[PDB]
């Protein structure tokens, strides 16, 4: 009893409790009010007309990109280009180049002009199947900035077929304004910023860049004290260019996530393990930052901890916008399986997101995001890049294709 049904759909349901891809024979789909009412095998079945018969085609839980920062004004390209030519960093910083170049030309845009910017990115994750995207803000640095770029984002799920959560990373660097008085800067965003976005409705999550060129253990944890303060799900850059412990302060404030980890340490591995962060991996910056401290993948997996993996799309480090780049890369780069791949931006992906009991798996009961693939086996989706390769994209029970 359900509106929509899809016949002959092969799933790779992804399954939590079924081993690799939870791949079944071929079922029925059907969703009721946006979410799948029913699984049954075609087998139990012998259609209506206005179901569809995806004659065997591959189905599969929409993508999921849990860490990008897609929203952004200018460009760091020809900064790139002086550094290949030999011209020194200091030369390139001290006429303002670096991240703050990336604030000062997204402070100046306007939130029209952002959004006019981030059409064609989002359009290019639409194609390869995401169907839930994380952006964060993090290039405005300012109170009126900050939340801009989250209305950007909300401006981004509500005018695309894409579910949208957004993350607020106002402590993703110091303001010139406040570059002798750090700690100035936390109290803004501890009294000020988040306390607006949070009023708004701005903001599903608080994220923070803790390093020693970023923010202290101290300041992140002034962050997350006031994220808690107004029911914010917190998680946070760590790890990426040295270990402070973050990682381990994160998950003492129940983090959704910690992403980079290139330094992770086990006594954090241990504890991401109890309380149950996702570790999420950036193999892009990896590889653009020609990056040669490895995260500790192996360690991960014997600590049973989940490890998502994202494209980490932004201007700096990862002008890269594709995800499934990003599962092919963690798999070359990383040594992850494609299925531990796929599992990274599904089931894993969700989860990192604090939706795991709503998507990232083809169950009764969940939203009916789901793919229809042309290619044959999911191994192909970390495999070959590139390609369209979509028949169906349904968001919330819905064709979006077309
Ligand atoms: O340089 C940029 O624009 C973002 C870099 C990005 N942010 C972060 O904390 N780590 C990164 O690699
Ligand atoms: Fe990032």
């Amino acid at each position: 009893n359900c509106e929509r049904v899809w016949l002959n759909v092969t799933p790779a349901t992804l399954r939590s409790d079924l081993a690799d891809y939870g791949l079944l024979e071929p079922h029925a789909l059907g969703v009721h009010e946006g979410r799948i009412h029913a699984l049954v095998p075609m087998q139990d079945l012998k259609y209506p007309a206005h179901w569809q018969d995806m004659k065997g085609k591959l189905v599969t839980p929409g993508l999921i990109d849990c860490h990008t920062h897609l929203i952004f004004a200018g460009s760091r390209a020809e900064e790139f280009e002086l550094r290949q030519k030999g011209v020194p960093y200091a030369e390139i910083a001290r006429k303002g180049g670096g991240i703050i170049s990336t604030v000062r030309a997204t402070r100046a845009a306007s939130e029209d002009q952002l959004f006019e910017l981030a059409l064609p990115r989002v359009k290019s994750l639409i194609r390869e199947g995401v169907t839930t995207v994380e952006i964060k803000s993090g290039y405005g640095l300012t109170l009126e900035d900050e939340l801009k770029m989250l209305r950007v984002a909300r401006r981004l799920g509500e005018a695309l077929p894409i579910r949208v959560k957004t993350t607020l990373l106002a402590a993703h660097a110091v303001p010139p304004e406040y570059r002798d008085d750090p700690d100035s800067w936390v109290e803004t965003i501890c009294q000020e910023i988040i306390p607006a976005a949070a009023e708004a409705g701005l903001a599903d999550a608080v994220d923070v860049f803790c390093e020693h060129i970023g923010f202290s253990l101290a300041q992140t944890e002034q962050v997350y004290l006031a994220a808690d303060q107004y029911g914010l799900a917190v998680k946070g850059h760590m790890d990426q260019l040295s270990n402070l412990g973050g990682s381990t302060l994160a998950a003492n404030f129940g983090a959704l996530s910690v992403d980079h980890l290139e330094y992770l340490d086990p006594e954090g591995i241990q504890a991401l393990a109890h309380r149950g962060v996702v570790a999420t991996l950036l193999p892009t910056a990896f590889y653009f930052l020609k990056e040669t401290k490895l995260p500790p993948v192996v360690a991960l997996r014997k600590a049973g901890v989940p490890m998502a993996v994202s494209s980490d799309i932004n201007p700096g480090t990862a002008p890269i916008v594709s995800l499934r780049m990003a599962m092919n890369m963690a798999c070359t780069l990383f040594g992850l399986t494609p299925v531990e791949a796929m599992a990274g931006v599904t089931r894993h992906a969700a989860r990192a997101l604090g939706e795991q009991e709503q998507l990232g798996q083809l169950r009764v009961g969940m939203l009916a995001d789901f793919l229809v693939w042309n290619c044959g086996h999911p191994a192909e989706l970390s495999y070959l890049i590139g390609v369209d390769q979509l028949v169906s994209r349904v968001v919330n029970g819905e064709e979006t294709l077309h």
